[PDB]
């Protein structure tokens, strides 16, 4: 995969415990989480799992109330990840037969029918991934099956790389950029109404990257297009609407899973200092794993559009604005 991210120091000490071997043969870049604390007693699933470094990474984090599941079609991957189950749980919960973690073999787009079991409705908290989506072009079927997994208040938390505008037919039948990732590219308003046919009425941007196609015979399929590696997490929360709501609440982080929790890029709530919030935040807080470390005030009469924010403009704009400009400048 990429160049991607640096690894957090809270990872570290846990990867040097990971089994060498699955390290040593992972394939692609690590799937990043949400921060750390917000992971215990979650049932994370990773898509694409390959030798399990991002399932074995979280399988310490979500402790032993938790569980992971690993999903890939990569046999040579899977037996490699199947194998260190035990190594893995002696390392982390002192015994053999105490671990927290399972691997699936099967098409991501469909979960149902993975092979030692299925994932049933509603049983994940948080699906991970990291640049999959652009290897397949039913890209529908696969949020579809993501909905249908995670439970109410559960998120899709994941990477994976977009473009500023549409590819042209011969970008996307060149086999060069297909493997990179690039020529299956979604624009990120296509991406927006996609995710939302699928159910995640409601998309926040965690980071972007730009991501640089440099070689000239490529340059040349996609002369003016801007390719970006963006972070997103969708909740699957019932009550969302497709706008940005003001019903007079606001939120507080109570503390007690770092300093500061950050949202997205237009929400960070400093520990005990209260933030405004439009109504599909403060739903987002309230029916996922977050309730536990926030207050979230009662609705009051409805106040028209979200505007309590120093980005609000920013905030109801499109998804491509919205990276373009956080990008940098
Ligand atoms: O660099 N990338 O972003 C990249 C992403 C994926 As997916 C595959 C190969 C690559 O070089
Ligand atoms: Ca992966
Ligand atoms: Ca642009
Ligand atoms: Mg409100
Ligand atoms: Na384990």
């Amino acid at each position: 995969c990429k160049l991607a991210a640096a690894v957090p120091e809270s990872h570290r000490k846990i990867l040097a415990d990971i089994a060498d071997e699955v390290l040593e043969k992972f394939y692609g870049c690590g799937s990043t989480l949400p921060a750390d604390g917000s992971l215990e007693g979650a049932t994370v699933l990773d898509l694409g799992c390959g030798t399990g470094r991002d399932v074995y990474l979280a399988s310490k984090l979500v402790g032993e109330h938790g569980k992971v599941i690993g999903v890939d079609m990569l046999d040579n991957q899977l037996e490699v990840a199947r194998k260190y189950v035990e190594y893995h749980a002696e390392k982390f919960f002192g015994s053999p037969s105490r671990s927290n973690v399972r691997f699936l073999k099967g098409f991501i787009e469909n979960l149902a029918t993975a092979e030692p079991e299925g994932v049933p409705d509603s049983s994940v908290d948080i699906v991970i991934s990291n640049c999959v989506c652009n290897l397949s072009t039913n890209k529908l079927a696969l949020f579809k099956e993501i909905h249908r997994v995670l439970r109410d208040g559960g998120e899709l938390y994941f990477s994976d790389v977009y473009a500023d505008r549409r590819l042209s037919e011969a970008a996307q039948q060149d086999p060069i950029l297909y493997g990179e990732c690039l020529g299956g590219a979604l624009y990120l308003e296509d991406f927006r109404r996609l995710v939302a046919e699928a159910g995640f009425r409601d998309v926040r941007l965690v980071s972007v990257g730009p991501v640089d196609v440099s070689d000239p015979q490529l340059r040349k399929l996609v002369p003016d297009v801007q390719f970006y590696s963006c972070t997103f997490r969708c909740f699957k929360v019932a009550t969302l609407e497709a706008t940005r709501e003001d019903y007079g609440q606001s939120a507080t982080y109570l503390g007690g899973i770092g300093e500061e929790f950050k949202l997205d890029r237009f929400f960070t709530f400093p520990r005990e200092k209260p933030v405004r919030v439009d109504r599909n935040t403060a739903e987002i807080i309230r029916h996922s794993r977050l309730h536990q470390w926030f207050s979230v005030s009662a609705e009051q009469q409805h106040m028209g559009l979200f505007k309590a924010n120093d980005s609000y403009a920013l905030l109801h704009a499109p998804l491509s604005m919205q990276v373009e400009q956080l990008v940098s400048g």
